[PDB]
């Protein structure tokens, strides 16, 4: 009985971990299926680019898919060319680089999880950095080995060089684990990033600890009384227009907010401590 | 109890992203069974239009599918020749391209991932890239190759060639890694002008995200109680015309909508935020 | 019937020896796959590098995640730079250091359970001291050993050795043999220190055991009453915006506390003897 | 409906020697994975330090783990430095070091039987001997055995050794039945030496076998009373504690026991058979 509503509600207060720990599951089981199934490295002079699509190109997919599923980031562009002043207040002419600012660091940590994923598992690194026809970074691989290991490089994949195939198998070692190297210098560099603006952001917020938890409780359920209050006006509307076209009769009026509160009330929030609201439609309202 | 009640407002709230998901996955088992059990490519001269049949034929089947389950594909062009001015009003001359734009964007989501997947596997271009017989492009695949590339390449699928048969595995793969570039450049540039047309049209729209959210509302359950309407209005009509045939009676005048009104009905809606209307019927009931 | 209800509360009561056995039982189930799957050590001039990234880069990511997940440092640090005088008080100006003590020594538990296992598995520790090139330390390892000890010690894990291959045999097991001796001596001397300090900090509390009890009970359950108050006041008040919206009607005053209540009640909480108080919202309301 | 009410008196009961049985079938099982899969004895002169650190080290572990779930270790020492003359009272000055004699003996328990069963599996003294390098003791081993016996014994575990490799198999077994002796010899001498304390401390007891027992009862839902008269004084101070902060109202007195009575509350009892009190709490209230 109470077993079963005791165990739900911690499993809904951890919710935003859950679901970082389903994002890093779904991309170690996806990168498990490109290397294994689908990558081939091809032994020609497309080494460079072959391994730098498999590496990047799934990092851009992920980035604009951030971007179609943040729902903030509807709410803030919708009827921007009517009246473009409504997201540039003059009292805070920079609120919309804040906005725009926490969408794309929402966004970026699917393609982050990639590339560190890509990167672990150094099978896109060998192929790419094979064919690198530099002067520079080439004498670092090719330090104690034989003459031919200026051109025969980017064959060392699919073996077929006339190498004396033991140093081809120390070769592939020695960039199998070059990208490993690199592949831990971006988990720890982005986790301290991320720590570094989410307390940045904190330490200079306007309100206390205390007023954030209720700031948080009503704009959660501001939006549920909004589901409720346009599904009921909703079934109100549309039973008075098809009584009155089957029956050829005359309405009653309907009262419903004009066009200038409708825009009023879609503005940007931003608190203030004088008078405290807590949503834009509080603001609204209190002031008319 | 309430369990099974709180998983399935989190399913159909993401309901555009399901339907999606459920698309690329059998696009993906369609793809593997095509090129497995029904693709053998012949090492003759037809392999330009062989392989190319295998690409584009399966595309174009899978748009022309898109319109027929388009639902305002048929709201739009049915009784189109009766009066062709109701389509294309004088006020707004240029919705109509506007909405027939948005039913051709939107069936080519299905054409756009079959091309992706057919690419990504890499057996339908090796096939149809093998007959070129051009000048150009043909000296790019025989670069460091014998003398005998430039007319036994359309062989090398099959195997069947005196050329010494270890080139004919590294010509392999130089084919099948020239479309795993090509697939990656068709997603990562059809996210993009995905994302750029959706977003213009957002922000280039006359109300706010508000107004919006409850002009969505509106339009969803005036279509269900426009079916609990005609439902109940036709089984009074049929039980009318029964009762008169058998019986031999003159039956009452039953009142229905008349021809003109029928028709001011199903024209195009276009949002006026001077007389605030969110649909066609709502206008032609406010107005008369 | 109370089966059920006698087993739950012998195990709500051991809670927080269940989650370190949780915690400690994850993390030797990741370095043994680590180990197995994706470490493999080159023989190369790059092992000191690439054995000690797999040692302490895994316990940098675990020290940050320690920190966001731990709820009393966001209660500590949210409108820091709005006051920071409200943090350190003139009366206790080292209470600061002490909260902060906190956080540290809490959140350095799994990254010092990595270290264990990562030593008591010699993997990483035999590919990282192969590449030492020291005068010291070396003639440790190379005692007994003939005159290529001192320049093929960094090839004694691929094999690949003129050195006789029994001897590799024997330079294996000396080097797994001091990593788990260093094991040993990181969960002796961590399991000592973390019972030294906080025994200290009990001997040095204000309140005896009985009143501590107390203490812990009605801390436990102001946060159960808060989430309860802030959830009830939070209906209240989008109940009344949104009717004075969509009816354009004038509101009623709505009571709320200021923001110097606000702000008052969101400080650090210091027990006094001769005021016994058992929050800092308990202290504002007996005082005004 | 009785045979469940009828298994768990008789379960219950026994309840002291679930535990110890218990915590003996845990050790059995931890040191059969020390020696089977992470111990590797080296064939070095590191024989004397490896050996006895898988033997000592798990064993201090489990010493302080011992403090730490020892419920009446932090009944003692919580606020010892406000008054240190409590724990210390100068009618009974010695009963400190009997209660502190009573948690160092009963945690105990789990370092005698990690010894025990470490030694009846003579695998770890067995690497420790080998490298003792002792003038004593090393004539015992090697009584009958060759020349080679004083420098070469450190590699018996490993073979090795060009010795006529069937001595080698009875030097191993003179040194894996010397450790089952000391095995044997820990657990006779422990299980003496628990019932000869545990027997003299019930023959010292100041009270008889009946008056005891209801000693036992009393002081076990003493503590059950007292849990539940703190969750309900606590939830009446937190319920007095919100109304006055969102109204604010100013609150009635809250009548709370005194600082000089929580402490007087919390001293150490011991029995005088003139006034006969069952707790300190039972003390301060029949005198005040
Ligand atoms: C990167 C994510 C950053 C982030 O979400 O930090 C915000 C949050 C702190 O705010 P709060 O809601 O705990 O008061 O932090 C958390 O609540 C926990 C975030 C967990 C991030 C790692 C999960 C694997
Ligand atoms: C359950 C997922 C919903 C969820 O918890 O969203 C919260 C989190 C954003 O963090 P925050 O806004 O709560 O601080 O957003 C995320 O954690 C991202 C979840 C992505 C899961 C995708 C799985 C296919
Ligand atoms: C997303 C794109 C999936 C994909 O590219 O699969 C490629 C693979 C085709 O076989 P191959 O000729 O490339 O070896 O397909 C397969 O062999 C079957 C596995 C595909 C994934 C199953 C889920
Ligand atoms: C892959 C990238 C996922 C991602 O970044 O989604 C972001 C979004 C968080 O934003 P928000 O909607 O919580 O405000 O997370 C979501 O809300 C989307 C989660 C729902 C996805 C469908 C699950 C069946
Ligand atoms: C100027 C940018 C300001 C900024 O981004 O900080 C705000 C945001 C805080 O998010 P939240 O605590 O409200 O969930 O912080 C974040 O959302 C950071 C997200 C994590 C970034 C990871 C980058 C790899
Ligand atoms: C290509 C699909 C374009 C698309 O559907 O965008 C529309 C929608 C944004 O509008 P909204 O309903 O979220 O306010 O976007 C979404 O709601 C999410 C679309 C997710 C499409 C990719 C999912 C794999
Ligand atoms: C349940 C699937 C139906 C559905 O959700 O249709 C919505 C979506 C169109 O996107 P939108 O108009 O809601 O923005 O249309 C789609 O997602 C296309 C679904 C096609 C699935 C076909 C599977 C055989
Ligand atoms: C849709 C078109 C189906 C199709 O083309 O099947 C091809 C194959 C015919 O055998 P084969 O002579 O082409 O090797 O058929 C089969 O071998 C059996 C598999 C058919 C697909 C299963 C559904
Ligand atoms: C060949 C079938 C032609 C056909 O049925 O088209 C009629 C119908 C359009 O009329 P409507 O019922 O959608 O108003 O179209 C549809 O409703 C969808 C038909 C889709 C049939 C193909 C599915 C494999
Ligand atoms: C293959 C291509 C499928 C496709 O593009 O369907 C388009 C249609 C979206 O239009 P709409 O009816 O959602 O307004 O989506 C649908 O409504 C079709 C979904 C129903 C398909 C049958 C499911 C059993
Ligand atoms: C002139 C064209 C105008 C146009 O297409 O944009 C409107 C439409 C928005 O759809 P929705 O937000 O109402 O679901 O946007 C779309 O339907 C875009 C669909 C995605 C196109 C993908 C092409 C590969
Ligand atoms: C390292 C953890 C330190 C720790 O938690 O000690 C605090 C606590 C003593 O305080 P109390 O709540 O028992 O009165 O100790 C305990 O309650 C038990 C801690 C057990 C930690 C090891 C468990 C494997
Ligand atoms: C159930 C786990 C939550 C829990 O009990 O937290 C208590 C403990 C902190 O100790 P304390 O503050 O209670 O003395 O914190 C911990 O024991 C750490 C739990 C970490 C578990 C992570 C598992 C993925
Ligand atoms: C987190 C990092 C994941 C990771 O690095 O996996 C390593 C491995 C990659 O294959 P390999 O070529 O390195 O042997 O992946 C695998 O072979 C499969 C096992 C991955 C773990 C499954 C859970
Ligand atoms: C990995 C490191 C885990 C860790 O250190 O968690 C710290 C935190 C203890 O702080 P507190 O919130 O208990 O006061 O413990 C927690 O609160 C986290 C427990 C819940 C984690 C999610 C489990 C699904
Ligand atoms: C100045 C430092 C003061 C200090 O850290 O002691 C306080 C704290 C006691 O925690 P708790 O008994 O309140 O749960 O003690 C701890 O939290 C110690 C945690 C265990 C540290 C282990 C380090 C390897
Ligand atoms: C059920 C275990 C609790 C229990 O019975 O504690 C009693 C016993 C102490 O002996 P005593 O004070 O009853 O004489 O303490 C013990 O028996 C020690 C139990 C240790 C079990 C640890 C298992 C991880
Ligand atoms: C606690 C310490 C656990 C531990 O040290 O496991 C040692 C072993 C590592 O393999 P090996 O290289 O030492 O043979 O690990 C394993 O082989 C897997 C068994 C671990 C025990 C299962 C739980
Ligand atoms: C390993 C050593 C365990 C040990 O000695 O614990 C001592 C303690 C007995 O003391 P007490 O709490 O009965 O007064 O026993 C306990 O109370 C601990 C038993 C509960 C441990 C958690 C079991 C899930
Ligand atoms: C001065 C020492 C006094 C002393 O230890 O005897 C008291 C105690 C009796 O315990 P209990 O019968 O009250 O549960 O006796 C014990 O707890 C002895 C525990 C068993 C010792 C085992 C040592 C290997």
């Amino acid at each position: 009985m109470d077993a079963f509503q005791g165990i739900l509600k911690f499993f809904l207060n951890q919710k935003t971990v859950i679901g970082y720990s389903f994002m890093a599951l779904l991309t170690v089981g996806s990168e498990r299926l490109f290397s294994v199934v689908a990558f081939k490295c091809p032994c020609s002079t497309e080494n460079m680019t072959y391994g730098l699509v498999f590496l990047f190109a799934p990092a851009w997919v992920l980035l604009i898919l951030g971007f179609f599923l943040n729902n903030r980031s509807w709410r803030l562009f919708t009827g921007c060319c009517v009246n473009p002043r409504k997201i540039f207040p003059r009292g805070h002419s920079c609120r919309f680089f804040y906005v725009l600012g926490q969408i794309t660091l929402s966004s970026l940590v699917a393609p982050v999880m990639w590339l560190s994923v890509a990167l672990l598992n150094g099978t896109f690194y060998e192929c790419a950095m094979s064919g690198t026809r530099s002067s520079g970074l080439l004498e670092l691989i090719c330090k104690g080995k034989p003459k031919e290991c200026w051109e025969e490089l980017h064959k060392v994949s699919c073996g077929k060089t006339s190498m004396l195939p033991t140093v081809n198998e120390e070769l592939k070692l020695s960039l199998q684990a070059q990208s490993q190297i690199l592949g831990w210098c971006l988990i720890c560099s982005a986790s301290f990033f991320s720590l570094l603006t989410t307390c940045y952001a904190r330490c200079r917020s306007k309100v206390s600890y205390l007023q954030l938890s209720f700031w948080k409780t009503y704009a959660q359920k501001e939006k549920e009384q909004l589901e409720n209050t346009f599904l009921d006006y909703a079934n109100k509307l549309s039973e008075r227009n098809l009584k009155c076209f089957f029956e050829n009769k005359r309405p009653d009026p309907f009262p419903m907010p004009t066009f200038a509160a409708w825009e009023a009330a879609s503005e940007l929030h931003s608190f203030h401590q004088s008078q405290q609201h807590y949503s834009t439609l509080h603001r609204v309202v209190d002031n008319g």
